[PDB]
């Protein structure tokens, strides 16, 4: 099962990747871009489900989950696998040459990451890349409609917020593998925390959202940005701040919780600078 609204949380990273890359796009390639992304949200939501099926099973935390139930079929998820990746493919097609070229390659990303926990630890990074691929998916998309080569392609990339945003993830997803450090391990799967106990995942956490702030702060000077992008910055700084705070207290379930508040603040921020 995907629940769609989901998507509404990934599509600023997205524009943001569009902005940051100074080239031009149209209200036609930024609705190809949200579809874009619900298109490859739904693949991965639906993959998630199905390659973890077996060991969804048995974790007492996703016995909740659908298709463990039986609420649905292998094939209704492989229905959604097939098509979200189509409209993907598609709107990667109506966009550019160079965003349907890269597609396959951002959709791989997306579908590995399941398997990450079963070759290594830290599948934190492979899980923010996924998040990163969005915000390149989003340079892309502007870069093809004016351009010319690869190169200005991935010259077109804000790579600061790439990585930024890749770590941030990392950071809570790496807290919130807290609660599964007993049964990752023992079932041999990878976690940071499970590598290196909860003192020792909040402290690699705090590493990694120290160097997302790192960027996004260094994201300001290079990229330019104005006042409003500034007081977003700052904001998502603040919170990122908070998720920490909140998770070394214990109380990890607010703390994850929490990150909301960054898609939310960008999106809110992107808003209000257009106007």
């Amino acid at each position: 099962l995907v629940r769609i609204e989901h998507t509404i949380f990934s599509l600023p990273f997205a524009y943001v990747g569009a902005l940051l890359s100074r080239y031009p796009f149209t209200l036609a390639d930024a609705i190809l871009m949200a579809a874009a992304v619900v298109g490859l949200r739904m693949a991965g939501m639906a993959y998630n489900n199905i390659a973890d099926l077996d060991i969804d099973r048995l974790n007492p935390r996703t016995a909740k989950r659908p298709l463990v139930v039986g609420a649905v079929s292998l094939r209704e998820a492989w229905a959604l696998v097939a098509a979200g990746s189509a409209i993907y493919f598609a709107s990667a097609a109506l966009l550019n040459t160079y965003a349907l070229l890269l597609s396959p390659l951002v959709l791989a990303i997306a579908l590995t990451y399941p398997h990450a926990k079963r070759l290594h630890p830290l599948p934190h990074l492979h899980l923010g890349i996924v998040l990163g691929s969005v915000v390149f998916g989003g340079a892309v998309a502007a870069s093809g409609d004016e351009a010319s080569s690869l190169g200005e392609v991935l010259r077109s990339v804000p790579w600061l917020y790439v990585a930024a945003v890749s770590l941030w993830v990392a950071g809570f997803d790496t807290i919130y593998s807290i609660m599964d450090i007993d049964f990752d391990r023992s079932h041999g799967l990878g976690s940071i925390p499970a590598l290196l106990g909860p003192k020792g995942a909040l402290a690699a956490s705090l590493a990694m959202h120290a160097a997302a702030v790192a960027l996004f702060i260094a994201g300001v000077e290079a990229y330019g940005l104005g006042a409003i992008a500034t007081v977003s910055t700052a904001l998502t700084a603040l919170v990122i701040i908070l998720v920490q705070a909140m998770a070394w207290l214990g109380r990890v379930k607010e703390s994850f919780n929490l990150n909301l508040a960054v898609p939310i603040i960008i999106g809110a921020g992107i808003i209000v600078d257009m106007l």
